[PDB]
DNA sequence: TGTTTTTGAGAAGA
DNA sequence: ATCTTCTCAAAAAC
């Protein structure tokens, strides 16, 4: 189908950055992906 | 010009 | 204003 937005490596990198306090808004602008996507890969209640 | 899988804007939150 | 979740047209790839 449509290529995913981020691979396991990226997912890790991000999941770690998100747990360090990085705002999804930022990480979103940075990793070239939309915010709703991040909340999907990592619900705020999933940290 | 057709199905599939995933994206991302935006809508709505006892 | 912020934050989070959820839907859903449709991009993205073949």
């Amino acid at each position: 189908g449509r290529p995913r937005a981020i691979n396991k490596h990226e997912q890790e990198q991000i999941s770690r950055l998100l747990e360090k306090g990085h705002p999804r808004q930022q990480l979103a602008i940075i990793f070239g992906i939309g915010v709703s996507t991040l909340y999907r890969y990592f619900p705020a209640s999933s940290i």
